[PDB]
């Protein structure tokens, strides 16, 4: 297309974009459990009311999700952040590492780290480079009061005001 | 609704940084709008997207001229992103601005950081347009971004 700007600027850019951090979940096609923490959240559309996230191809994840067609987005309070370790890193069975439970849907909710949970249908889905934007028609909320953790610079924090 | 009344308010409690997203329109003009749909898409080539109201005179003008800059506020600049919220007519009038040499505006006392973006592909959904942006330059200064969540504007606090 043009002139790309180098990896590492472009992650020096992005780091300066601070934003919530969530657990995106699933069920595989066998019923087993995925999950990733996943910062690029973001909102579609309100009607109906569609958000999206964006998901690495290949992931275990994006697998379940292109697979069932629904996910959960649980956005962790500030109590969360060894929930969103869990969930990036390498450790082989995530969520015997998290206290969590099974929505009717089947899909795992992270009741003690998030404060919401919304249980999305696959909508559509666009593929961008080695990534894939899904985007989830909200089909259920459950949200309670907390304070968000954040992501940014580089490292966790809390939004800092109360509600 | 009340269906959309639920998403709004989980929605508000994902917070996120702020932008200005500008660009010229086909007749020149320059256009932008205050943005927090700001979000990574890949590494391959580097690329965001940015979810853009349909018919709004930014995407009118991001689509037109297949360019657009994303530009992040820092701390102080809460006033630009009220601007550029706002109904008030003659917006680049009310902030002090520059033209990069690609000629896209830069909220050049308002942002620490700014990226110059190609539109590499433009997906709708709803009453609203995904725009791929793949960041050909960016100019970044240390900051502290300025942060939009539960309703109110924030700083980072790190
Ligand atoms: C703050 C933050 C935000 C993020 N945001 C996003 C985002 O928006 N989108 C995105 O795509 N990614 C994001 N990531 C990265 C994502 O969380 C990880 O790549 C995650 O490992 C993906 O999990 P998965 O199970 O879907 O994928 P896979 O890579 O398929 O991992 C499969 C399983 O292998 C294990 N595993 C994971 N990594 C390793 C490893 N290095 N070595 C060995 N075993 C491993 C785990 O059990 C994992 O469940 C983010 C990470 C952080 C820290
Ligand atoms: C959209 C997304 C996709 C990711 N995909 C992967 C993946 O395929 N494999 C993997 O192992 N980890 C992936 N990650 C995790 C990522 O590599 C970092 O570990 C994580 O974002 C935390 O980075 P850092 O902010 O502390 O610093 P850095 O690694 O410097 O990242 C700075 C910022 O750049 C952006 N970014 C970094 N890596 C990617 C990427 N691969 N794609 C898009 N944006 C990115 C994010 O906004 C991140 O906060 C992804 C993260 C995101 C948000
Ligand atoms: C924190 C925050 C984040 C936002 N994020 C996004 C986002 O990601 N995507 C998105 O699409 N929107 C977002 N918005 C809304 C967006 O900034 C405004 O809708 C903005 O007015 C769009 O500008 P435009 O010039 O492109 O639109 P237009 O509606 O085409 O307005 C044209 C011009 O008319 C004036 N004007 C604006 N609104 C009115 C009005 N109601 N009545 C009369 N004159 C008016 C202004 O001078 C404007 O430049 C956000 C707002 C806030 C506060
Ligand atoms: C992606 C996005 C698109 C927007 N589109 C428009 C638009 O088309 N017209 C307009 O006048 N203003 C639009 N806005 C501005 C918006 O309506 C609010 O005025 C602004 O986001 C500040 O709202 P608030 O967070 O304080 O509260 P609320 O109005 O309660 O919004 C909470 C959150 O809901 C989501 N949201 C709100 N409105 C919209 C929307 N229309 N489309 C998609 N998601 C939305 C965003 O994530 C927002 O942060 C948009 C904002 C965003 C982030």
């Amino acid at each position: 297309g043009g002139v790309t700007t180098e990896q590492q600027h472009y992650r020096d850019l992005m780091s300066a974009f601070p934003t919530g951090i969530a657990v995106v979940t699933s069920l595989d096609a066998q019923g087993v459990p995925r999950g990733m923490t996943c910062s690029s959240v973001t909102s579609a559309t309100l009607s109906p009311p569609t958000l999206l996230v964006c998901l690495r191809n290949g992931s275990a994840t994006l697998d379940a999700v292109s697979a069932t067609r629904g996910f959960a987005v649980n956005l962790l309070h500030d109590g969360g952040r060894h929930a969103a370790e869990v969930f990036s890193g390498p450790d082989p069975n995530r969520f015997s590492r998290v206290q969590w439970k099974q929505c009717r849907s089947g899909l795992p909710w992270l009741s003690k780290d998030a404060f919401a949970v919304a249980e999305c249908r696959v909508s559509g889905t666009q593929e961008v480079g080695d990534h894939t934007v899904v985007f989830g028609e909200v089909a259920r909320i459950a949200q309670t009061d907390g304070t968000p953790l954040l992501y940014g610079l580089r490292s966790f924090a809390a939004w800092p005001l109360p509600s």
